């Protein structure tokens, strides 16, 4: 009678269409907890992701809306793409969870930073993180929070990016859950303003650590983590600090001063397959693309169609709503959407 029927899946409780057979837990971000799947009508694995109660408050709303949304409209092979959407109440009142059902993944980008990596793969994945970033530029949605744990990837090295980053307003939270910065770009540690370029300090970041295997700009907050920004890259020029408020002006021009490191000490030949001719090139290659994406001052990195148009990564060529709701306005808002 029933189309639906419920698991324990940790603490949670999944209560999921009858299509969707064996479920087993693979993770657990912010927005729920995640599961794997076997979609008896399509023959096929997915990945099945819990909102509980999304529109428990103004922040978890947003992005449910948002994903859900964004998710639907964008069509593109690295976004990771919907493919069914449910909630298991019948009603508007009863109304409490949402689960989104996705294309089933190997792994997450993390993983994959952890080994050893030839320059195929490398340039292979830094491609289509590029080609994935350029559409979602191109439908005016610049990113912001582009990170390893958020990109996934498939063994045959086929690489999706999970979700569409910052709202463009930008909160408070009560759950016990740490947010990664070490990924965002210098304009987003100091509150800058911003272009699409902005993304690029962020592949910056994930291209260095897959080099280094070491994150790259760690630190428990902003403070520390600009720190460990100029120790590595300098202190930036006069140039770039006229562009920035006054109070962080002068905090910035405050703290203690680097001369900073050049690109062969920060990236060494001993980090890089270096043995063939081919390889030898590549590493050269691979260092210079590092060398303009990790550039403090966005008027001097490089922007997303220069990168993809860079020799290490070429090889491989080929409505709007951001307001404020209440609780019962945001449950029927993504009630709604969840119903097309
Ligand atoms: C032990 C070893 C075999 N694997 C492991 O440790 N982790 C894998 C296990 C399989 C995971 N696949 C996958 N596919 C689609 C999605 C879609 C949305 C989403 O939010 N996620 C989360 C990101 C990572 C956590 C879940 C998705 N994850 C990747 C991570």
């Amino acid at each position: 009678d029933n189309q639906f029927y419920s698991v324990e899946v940790g603490d949670s409780t999944f209560t999921v269409l009858k299509r969707y057979q064996n479920l087993k837990p693979i993770g657990s971000g912010a927005q729920g907890i995640v599961c794997a799947a076997y979609d008896a009508v399509l023959d096929r694995n997915v990945a099945i992701k819990k909102l509980s109660r999304p529109f428990q408050n103004q922040t978890h709303a947003k992005r449910a809306y948002r994903e859900l949304v964004l998710m639907k409209c964008v069509n593109h092979k690295n976004i990771i793409s919907l493919l069914n959407v449910f909630t298991p109440q019948k009603t508007l009142e009863e109304f409490q969870d949402v689960y989104l059902v996705m294309e089933l993944m190997d792994a997450n980008l993390c993983q994959v930073i952890q080994m050893e990596l030839d320059h195929e793969r490398m340039s292979y994945l830094l491609y289509q993180m590029l080609c994935g970033i350029k559409h979602l530029h191109s439908a005016g949605i610049i990113h912001r929070d582009l990170k390893p744990s958020n990109i996934v990837v498939k063994s045959d090295c086929t690489l999706k990016i999970l979700d569409f980053g910052l709202a463009r307003t930008a909160s408070f939270m009560m759950t016990p859950y740490v947010v990664t910065r070490y990924y965002r770009a210098p304009e987003v540690i100091l509150g800058m303003g911003y272009k699409e370029n902005v993304d690029i300090w962020s592949v910056g970041c994930i291209m260095g650590e897959m080099v280094r295997h070491k994150i790259l700009f760690p630190g428990r907050d902003y403070i520390d983590q600009w720190n460990k920004v100029i120790e590595q890259l300098g202190t930036p020029c006069p140039e770039f600090m006229k562009k920035l408020q006054p109070t962080v002006r002068n905090y910035v021009e405050n703290r203690p001063k680097y001369a900073g490191l050049t690109f062969p000490k920060l990236f060494p030949d001993s980090l890089f397959p270096a043995d063939s001719e081919h390889n030898k090139l590549k590493a050269s290659q691979a260092r210079d693309l590092l060398s303009k994406m990790l550039v403090i001052d966005p008027a001097k990195r490089i922007s997303v169609d220069d990168a993809l148009q860079h020799p290490y990564i070429n090889v491989w060529y080929d409505q709007l709503d951001e307001r404020e709701h209440t609780i019962e306005e945001w449950k029927e808002l993504i009630y709604k959407e969840v119903m097309n």
